[PDB]
């Protein structure tokens, strides 16, 4: 019984999520990395922030990836349901 | 060592990047807390996912103000100093 084109949003909206904060973090790790002039204990530190953050990033991509599949199958099979 | 303008525009990223990622998290977040109708153990669980999401992202968000923050005076310093060693 959920409104599924309230849901549909949702799911759009969490695929662009996902999409462009890989794209975001994949730029900000590429600049970091090409970054020839900062060579120090903070900078390896901010190295280890950065892996943390692709970490989690990665970790909620396959949580997100997991619920986007689920709804988009519920979201067939509601609309099925309510025509039939 | 430092190129000033090299690690300057590092700095502008690492604060674009930070912003929209607050932002982007926040609209997200607030879309899901604005779903009536998602009712179920799944969203209940998703919402924990997301709940510790953002408490990730503002440790990161926190981890990067300080390094904003630092990156910026350590230019000042080493302009200030770039300039002394001319005077």
């Amino acid at each position: 019984q959920m409104d599924t084109e309230e849901v549909r949003e949702f799911v759009g909206h969490l695929e662009r999520f996902k999409e462009l904060l890989r794209e975001e973090v994949n730029s900000l790790s590429n600049h970091f990395h090409n970054l020839e002039s900062w060579r120090d204990a903070r900078r390896d530190k901010f190295s280890e922030v950065l892996d943390n953050l692709k970490s989690t990033f990665n970790e909620f991509d396959e949580a997100a990836q997991e619920q986007i599949a689920w709804l988009k199958e519920r979201i067939r099979v509601l609309e099925e349901d309510y025509l039939e």
